[PDB]
């Protein structure tokens, strides 16, 4: 009998995943990072923050048990998601309009998202930007979901093209679903401004979308309360949404798989109806989520003490990041670029559209072992007082 | 607009998972709770390993990152994973025929190899015993797949029906996909002996099924390399095969989602290709595994003391379920059941097949505070010196 797995074809690599593997293999000493999207401190180290330590120190003390999580979780994280989400005393809250499930990263929020949508409602079409963050089509594919890209980059001025991005989304019907992301858009770095979050939440309400958020940089823009004011634009307005947030990069716990998989529905019966669907998913899926990373969590939001330092390690980390976008641009202009890098200063989060071509970049790579993805998007967080002459005259010298 | 959520059905509950939030509701003193396939000790509780302590305290001191694990999770995990399932000398390592993706808990693992089969390959049909674990048919259904059932429990013996099981398969294909369970059937807790493994083995070569294993208490029947003779006398045969292991019961780390997906093929050259859209699959899915479960049981099986320590936990969570098997059959006669029960102590793992009615198994739950499952399986590791005789008071009550 020939084999079942004879002819299946291999896979291509993935954007992100495959050129980290690349950049391992690299025997080189002076090879230099900017693919994926982690936060890398001043000496070029991806730390555990002092309040995960801490905070495991205590799991371990006094863990009595690992017997299984319900579906949705550790309540307590939940309730903290939320509160971090819509804020202290939301009308969603107290009106019980809204549910979370812990899940396996942000990349898990978005598949039980996708599998909830495609096995219980009429959903068909998911509209992503034009660019987004690569995995988005091939999750929401996975699921049986038709993918279709709205406009939002003008290259030319590197800047949010509002007018584009309207005319494009007039061809998405009612029931269609919109995701949007909550703040640092990736790969592009480029936000809404509040203006312009109220005007697609009017019209989103106006065209019946639904909007569904994935909230993977919270704290890296501005702030945890002003990166989601987008989204609570939206949540002011709307019956129906679906937030897909991440704790992996806010945290640094990328490898303990920290995500919430937010339900809102018009009224508290509603979303349990809906809930108990998105529960049995999840059952189909991985029965039940990691407890370690989530708990880690909970632990840090539910104590004051921790809290404070969580928050201004996060606030370290962001501005160390906005201080090397000022560095970056600074150098290349001392390295020999005649070109305007300013564009860089206002892009927000991680990552900025460099601007440079598919040939450029992989011309970085094997000649400079200097590492970033194909479309450009270079991680600003990798970059540290100590690469950036190499990284800046690697850049200069393929312009 | 109308509400995308407001046209959905409620799922019902879990029949396991709905069961122990029943019995977390109930405020009657004295619930017994036989119900979900945890280990409970002699006192009632569900403990961490010493061993799994040991490697925490390990973790905590010397981890120095949470960086994102590759999409196939740790390399050492993937190696003792084969080895604990095929044998040290296993040809199948030696020619490098099988891949091992860490997956989150055993569901994980079975989810992955469904969306890989669904995606990939021609394979339309899974088969699965009549009974089995419920949560089987929801995972292949949730990537389209058709499921059927085959003959295998003799309630009237308490028995292995292996004339029917073999004439129920007589319609099972070439590429289709048959599961069976590795040791411990669950509910029914009868496996095959040797030889009707090695009848089964034949028969699937010659009529071209794919064989997938799920292997959930390897460890629980008689012993680590004894539970796995079955699996191996598959794998003697077999060019291609799948396993879906789990290591949340012989580790006691359920809530932390440690499990594998293993694929086996002709060769290096195929198996490679087909792992690649393997992982392609979870990419979509959680993107990568959770780190903290996996780390703890690759640093126990790969030291030799700690593993020794794990090793005879093990045996004592096994032989004091084969201790209370004995005492609940003793205990039935002296309450003065009539009904011989005697078979309870051939039946293997943490399940029993008890015989009772849907009718009964209520009477139970609500008139003795008593849960198990609506089917009749009731955990015998949930059984105590101290619950002993009310439990077998309540049955013999509703006899
Ligand atoms: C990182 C990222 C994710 C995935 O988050 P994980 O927690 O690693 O699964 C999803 N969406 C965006 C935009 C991201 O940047
Ligand atoms: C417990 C069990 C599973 C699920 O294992 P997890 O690691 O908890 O996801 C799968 N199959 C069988 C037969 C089981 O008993």
């Amino acid at each position: 009998h020939v084999g079942t797995f004879e002819n299946i074809t291999a896979a291509p690599a993935d954007p992100i995943l495959g050129l980290a593997d690349l950049f391992r293999a690299d025997e080189r000493p002076g090879k230099i990072n900017l693919g994926i999207g982690v936060y890398f401190d001043e000496t070029g180290k991806i730390p555990v923050l002092t309040s995960v330590k801490k905070a495991e120190q205590y799991l371990l003390e006094n863990e009595t048990t690992k017997y299984y999580l319900g579906i949705d979780g550790i309540p307590e994280f939940g309730r903290c998601t939320q509160e971090l989400l819509f804020g202290k005393g939301s009308a969603l809250i107290n009106d019980k309009r809204a549910r979370t499930a812990q899940t396996p990263g942000g990349t898990g929020a978005l598949r039980v998202a996708a599998d909830f949508l495609a096995k219980n409602t009429s959903v068909k079409r998911v509209w992503v930007s034009n660019p987004s963050w690569p995995n988005h089509k091939s999750v929401f594919n996975s699921a049986g979901l038709e993918v279709r890209e709205y406009a939002y980059y003008d290259a030319e001025n590197h800047t949010l093209d509002f007018d584009a991005l309207i005319n494009s989304l007039n061809e998405a019907q009612a029931g269609d679903v919109v995701l949007f992301h909550g703040c640092c858009h990736n790969p592009t770095g480029i936000d809404p401004t509040l203006e312009q979050w109220q005007t697609l939440a009017q019209l989103s309400v106006e065209k019946g979308w639904l909007p569904l958020f994935d909230f993977a940089y919270q704290g890296f823009a501005r702030g945890l309360e002003e990166d989601a004011e987008g989204l609570r634009a939206f949540a002011a307005m709307h019956k129906e949404l679906i937030v897909a947030s991440s704790y992996s990069k806010n945290f640094g716990l990328y490898n303990e798989r920290v995500g919430a998989c937010t339900l809102v529905a018009a009224d508290s019966e509603t979303v349990d109806r809906a809930f108990s669907q998105m529960k049995a998913a999840i059952r189909a899926n991985y029965s039940n989520p990691p407890a370690h990373g989530a708990s880690v969590v909970a632990t840090i939001l539910s104590n004051d003490a921790l809290r404070a330092i969580w928050e201004q390690e996060l606030t370290d980390m962001r501005q160390r990041i906005q201080r090397m976008r000022q560095l970056f641009v600074n150098t290349l202009q001392e390295k020999g670029a005649n070109r305007d890098f300013s564009f860089i200063i206002k892009q927000n989060g991680m990552f900025s559209f460099s601007g440079l071509t598919k040939e450029q970049v992989l011309r970085l790579r094997e000649e400079f072992g200097v590492y970033a993805v194909a479309s450009g998007r270079v991680n600003v967080a990798g970059m540290t007082p100590d690469n950036m002459a190499p990284l800046c005259e690697a850049i200069v010298a393929v312009l």
